């Protein structure tokens, strides 16, 4: 790992914490640098092939450099990559996305999930004329002030004015009693309730039907808009995402990751009535030099076509199931308390706890055990998130030999850590 | 324009205002759709070649599909386009950028100018422990709450809480007296003063030396960080940007557009002391799935190399000068009040006013005349921003025949509008 070591030294003084995104710094023993990626694999700068169970944290459900997407991007590149005026790809991608998540509605393309949720929140506030936003402990919506808050709302990041943080309410995920209580107290001032249909940034945590039911009922009865943050679930839990998977409906649907094919993206979709408030039609401001970036649009379009024509969902589901069954077989024999949460192709293991239905329980999981597992798996050529609070993602290339390596790696790594 | 007309009809119900960014909707008679771009030209879906004096509003100083950048991106695409872990290109681009704008400092790559200024503001607040941010009337820093404010600070966009807007102070650009007064009253609570060294979103407005002097003095004496928003000026006003061009120094330098080569990008650069507050090193949060996107990094790196090895600055400067001289020759003969502001390769014409040193004066310019000019120029195959408040940008391909067409087009269009 000499080459990665050298790069590690160079970035120490170039980037805060040596990385451009926090999670990247936690890789053990130290972050490896990537030369390239193809299919189910990442290849380090030193030349090592690694099975990728991170998939850039969600966007790469089709794996690395998917042939169909590569070809579409090559064609798009030949046409120039930035115009500053409308292109064809954005129209086709919008029509395809809306047909699955909000028929007859509108969409606005942005450049990150952070920009997307931020825009959704401004839209909900503009539509209702209210200030307060309700989020849940453990849910992650990006790097912007309004969502960098925790229940005393107080800032979880420095540089966030307390005056801003106090406009965001926070209650536990899957806690119906707490949800009813917050609406009883502040309901008429809540502009929107934002939530991940399946938590992906506090490990993976599935929603309780009762929680989903309350979210829809309380939002509708209070006048608050239900903002489903489907940046991760969108197009991962089937073509119709969380709405179709759980049979729920959101007022505003925030999308990202997958819809960009691997390129910078974010999107806000909703009814014509709500979406029409966005500039230049309405007074809720949103603009972006890179909005509807030609390459992002071409990549996303090709990606969704693959999701419609290739067995991505079945393959990804089976891959995650195989990993879950393998880990469960080993862990069940130990008699140690543990739980694995899986929803289709997103999952995570929690050692030390028998149930994880909220962030508080996820935080009680054995972090040391997880870190050791991450390191041992990497030593065996399999890459899983370095943080127990991140998720494990599967995709199209996780089949055949690649899957065999991942499963065998997981089995052996668990045994090694359990034997230490 | 049948094909653009058809697309126009399709997007009416897909996007708010029919576009993904406000300015795009103002093109006359209606927005044309782009098939591709190459060199100094955009090509409509109907097949018409148009000289591009918009350059995607700043990023394309090298023109469309620059050969060097295209090759670098092709090589990068073959390596996969998203890893979720550190790559080589981000290291090289960071080293090159910092060598020109903040030697010995640090940088953090994000996905838009909006994310960049938003991150800079959070950093300034975190570093100083203060809440207030000072901006100037007419300056544009992106699509986020803290900068969508105007002096009563009150919201300029719906959906922005008044509690948030009041944390942003606003005074006129180039107004030293007003600047001194605001610091005398609120100085000890100002975390940072953000400003465009050259305004590009209220037409083009150059800074007064006295204003630049006051900005540096007052920030230093008050403890507020001077945030130079160089999203547009960075790498356009020479390799050293505004700091080198005007011989000024900022505490935090916000970059974007050009440094991404045409791909989604944004960046915050500053001293190690300030930048070290960013996660995972410090407590000022910033994370991004697409931060340091492999393709953006490769494109930006190749772009900066071109800026160092090709006569981009001289060619672009001469192009803008030729346009300015041509327009001035025609307008001087009319005796009508007007002014053209130009700083290297960025400029704008203001009809009806003899001086434009601030946003208030820019707003007094004859908008109807400008719109007619935009439409007439487009009819003659030359594309300038549809809004008088946007800027005209020149670049490397604006030479030879392309420049002749632009200049002749400007001359003829002015005469036609002046004769109507
Ligand atoms: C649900 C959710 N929302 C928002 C984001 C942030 O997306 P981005 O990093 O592109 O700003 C993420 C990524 N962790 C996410 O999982
Ligand atoms: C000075 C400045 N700052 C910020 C921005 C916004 O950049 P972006 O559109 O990528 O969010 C712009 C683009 N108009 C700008 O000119």
């Amino acid at each position: 790992g000499e080459k990665s070591r050298m790069l590690f030294e160079r970035t120490k003084e170039l980037f805060p914490g040596g990385v451009n995104s926090p999670v990247r710094a936690a890789v053990k023993p130290y972050p490896f640098y990537v030369k390239r990626g193809e299919g189910a694999y990442l290849y380090t700068v030193d030349g090592a092939r690694i099975v990728d169970l991170v998939l850039a944290y969600g966007p790469l459900i089709l794996g690395h450099k998917h042939p169909r997407v590569l070809e579409a991007v090559e064609e798009a590149l030949a046409r120039g990559w930035l115009y500053g005026a409308p292109g064809e790809a954005e129209v086709l991608l919008a029509e395809k996305i809306l047909g699955y998540v909000k028929r007859g509605g509108m969409i606005r393309f942005v450049n990150s999930g952070t920009e997307a949720t931020m825009t959704a929140i401004r839209l909900a506030r503009g539509y209702t004329g209210r200030d307060l936003i309700l989020k849940f402990d453990g849910c992650y919506h990006g790097s912007h002030d309004a969502v960098l808050v925790a229940a005393g709302g107080v800032p979880t990041s420095a540089g966030v004015p307390e005056a801003v943080a106090r406009l965001t309410l926070v209650t536990p995920y899957n806690d119906v009693e707490a949800l009813e209580r917050v609406f009883a107290e502040y309901g008429d001032r809540i502009a929107g309730v934002i939530v991940e249909p399946v938590i992906a940034n506090a490990g993976v945590i599935p929603p309780r039907r009762e929680f989903l039911a309350a979210l829809q009922r309380l939002s509708r009865e209070s006048g608050a808009l239900l903002i489903l943050d489907e940046v991760v679930t969108g197009f991962r839990l089937g073509l119709e995402g969380a709405q179709g998977y759980f049979n729920i409906e959101g007022d505003i649907i925030v999308l990202g990751k997958i819809i960009g094919g691997g390129f910078p993206v974010g999107a806000v979709a909703g009814s014509r009535e709500v979406m029409s408030l966005l500039t230049p039609q309405g007074k809720v401001f949103n603009a972006g030099t890179f909005n509807a970036h030609p390459i992002t649009m071409a990549a996303g379009l090709a990606t969704l076509k693959a999701l419609e024509e290739e067995p991505v969902y079945s393959v990804s589901r089976e891959a995650a199931k195989a990993l879950e069954e393998a880990a469960s077989e080993v862990l069940d024999r130990t008699g140690l308390p543990y739980t694995i949460n899986r929803v289709e192709s997103m999952m995570q293991l929690f050692i030390g706890v028998e149930e994880v239905s909220n962030a508080a329980q996820a935080r009680k999981a054995d972090k040391k055990f997880y870190v050791k597992l991450h390191e041992e798996m990497l030593r065996r050529g399999v890459f899983i998130a370095p943080s127990n609070l991140e998720a494990v993602f599967t995709g199209l290339p996780h089949q055949g030999e690649a899957l065999e390596i991942a499963v065998e790696g997981l089995r052996s790594s668990l045994k090694t850590v359990l034997g230490s």
